[PDB]
């Protein structure tokens, strides 16, 4: 694997953001709520290091910069995140990210969700 000796086994030396984007992305509609959408995800194999939370970014553009697409942090190292208060008949990109204690890597492909549609005035 690699040239070197061992003697101080206190844990690493060095961590290595995870350079790998993330599996099982999925982005599913809330049950009743159309603005609403849930978005699940998992860990990349590589896991060059370990995990301490995720971010998503999502924008009503596509070919706008990361800059304009917002920032949503999620926190307890969840896997998944809902956001709600959204746009309905409109194509919404959104990405995962997978970030450590020492920061953050490659965002995966632009997954484009059609949102859905209210039918009809009962809901909850």
């Amino acid at each position: 694997g690699s040239s070197g000796s061992s003697g101080t086994a206190h844990g690493t030396t060095f961590e290595l953001v995870p350079t790998s984007p993330p599996k099982d992305v999925t982005v599913v509609s809330k049950e009743g709520k159309p603005k609403t959408i849930i978005v699940n995800w998992q860990p990349p194999s590589e896991a060059n290091g370990k995990i301490t939370g995720y971010i998503i970014y999502y924008s009503t553009d596509v070919n706008a910069e990361i800059h304009d697409w917002v920032i949503e942090p999620v926190v307890g190292n969840r896997l998944t995140h809902q956001i709600q208060e959204l746009t309905l008949d409109t194509p919404y990109y959104f990405k995962i990210q997978a970030r450590n204690s020492k920061g953050m890597g490659p965002m995966s492909e632009a997954v484009q969700f059609r949102t859905p549609k209210a039918s009809g005035p009962s809901s909850g």
